[PDB]
């Protein structure tokens, strides 16, 4: 499916800390609300990652783990219980936790949508798949502390969600007898929306993450009332095989 | 400013509509952070419409202690009142037959707005991107006012598109503030080759237009999805909706 690449194998590590780190905040929530949103994210996060089963049984045991442990001893717990639900493959090798574990995170899920719909056949499984994908962006929580990157990620983050949608709307259109043409740019596919064709973008959502990611940077120098080297597309493929 | 047709017509009537069943929903606010965003956006909206920065402060808060028990044909006869009293008549709605394309008409008259201030800027672009954040506001917080939960549901999904483009606008005159100015481009697609190249600071002409237009059309595209539907149909084109509002 997706190429390893250093780069890759990075966003895999980095997507393992975000999602346990995520499963220690329901010991601590203060809602019934908030325990359904991050019970359901935590089970999306490791179906993308006999499996549904223990990760229900993990899932099951972060919502009853103490409240008064630390993280760290949630750590120790959840590494023991990992290993005994033959789960050790959601272990992280680091727990370094710092806003690249979610810039990373954002752009696996991203890649995973690439290869999905890539490899399709089904399409009404992989039209599940992005609605998932859809709540997934929705919900991302930054668990470390910035209200700004919060508020700012409120605001902007239905660019993401939009272009799931128009992935959506391309599967839509080929269950219905227009097959997908896959083409090398974003122009080709924004530009044959303003019209029967059904062009989609090869790997749509690694380039839109990574635009959305420039966005969110360069927006940063507003931000902070400052004057101002962005990732290129061409580099971003290249660092990740594509 | 922006050009006079008959398209942009209807669009200032329904943006006046959309305005004025804002302001009917404060006397019957259920919570006082409903009552505070409802009239801040009611205020945002008749400060990009035109002492009517005043008069607009003194229909608001009529519009607060409107009696609760009133019903809407009730309040449509005070607020024509009021707004004649306060010398607003510019603000009277032609017709208040309310429609999700006067929703529409909002938004796309919001976008012909901000296109036109970055146009006319003066190159104060503190003032302009002053506006932008107040943009991002009113487009955050639209109220449906009719009842569509699904629709209410679906917007809060993807209005970020629209809002990242406007980011896109204020980080362009944040370039041009510090030596960089702005090119501006005939296509969307020449504006997002050019973000990926050096420094160019390119923005597209009548952008928010576009955005909204193709906004626009996504959601009726999607709806197909909602119904379980395939599309029966002449989706809007880019040169066809720059003919409407003579845009060049
Ligand atoms: C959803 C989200 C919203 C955020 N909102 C804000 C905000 O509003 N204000 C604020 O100050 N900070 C915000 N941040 C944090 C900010 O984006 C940076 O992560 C932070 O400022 C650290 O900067 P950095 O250059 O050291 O790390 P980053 O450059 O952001 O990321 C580090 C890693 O990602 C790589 N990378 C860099 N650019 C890209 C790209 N376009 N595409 C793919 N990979 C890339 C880098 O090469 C590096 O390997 C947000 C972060 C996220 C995940
Ligand atoms: C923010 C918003 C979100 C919505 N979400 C949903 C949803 O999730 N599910 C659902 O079923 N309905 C949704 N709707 C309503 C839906 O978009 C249509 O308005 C409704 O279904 C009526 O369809 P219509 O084509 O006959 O009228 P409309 O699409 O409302 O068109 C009304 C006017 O706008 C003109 N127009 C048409 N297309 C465009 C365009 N691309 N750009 C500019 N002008 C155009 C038309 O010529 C017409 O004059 C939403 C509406 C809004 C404002």
């Amino acid at each position: 499916m997706i190429p390893l690449t250093p780069l890759f194998s990075r966003y895999k590590d980095s997507y393992l800390l975000y999602s346990f780190r995520l499963i220690d905040l329901l010991r601590a929530s203060k809602s019934t609300h908030l325990t359904k949103l991050l019970s359901s994210q935590a089970t999306y996060l490791y179906h993308f990652a006999i499996q549904k089963y223990e990760v229900q049984q993990l899932i099951e045991w972060a919502i009853n783990a103490s409240p008064d442990m630390d993280l760290q001893q949630f750590r120790i717990e959840f590494m023991d219980k990992t290993t005994e639900l033959n789960l050790r493959s959601c272990q992280p090798k680091s727990f370094t936790y710092t806003f690249t574990t979610i810039w990373d995170t954002m752009h696996f899920l991203s890649l995973i949508i690439d290869d999905m719909v890539y490899t399709r056949d089904s399409l009404d499984f992989v039209m599940q798949q992005l609605k998932t994908m859809k709540v997934l962006f929705y919900n991302v929580f930054f668990i470390l502390q910035c209200a700004m990157c919060r508020d700012h990620y409120m605001n902007v983050k239905g660019f993401i969600i939009y272009h799931i949608e128009l992935i959506e709307i391309a599967l839509d259109k080929e269950k219905y007898g227009t097959d997908i043409t896959f083409v090398d740019s974003y122009q080709q596919e924004t530009a044959g929306a303003d019209v029967s064709n059904n062009m989609l973008m090869k790997n749509l959502m690694a380039y839109v993450s990574m635009t959305f990611h420039n966005d969110i940077n360069d927006y940063k120098w507003i931000q902070r009332n400052k004057k101002p080297e962005r990732m290129t597309w061409g580099e971003y493929k290249k660092l990740l095989n594509l």
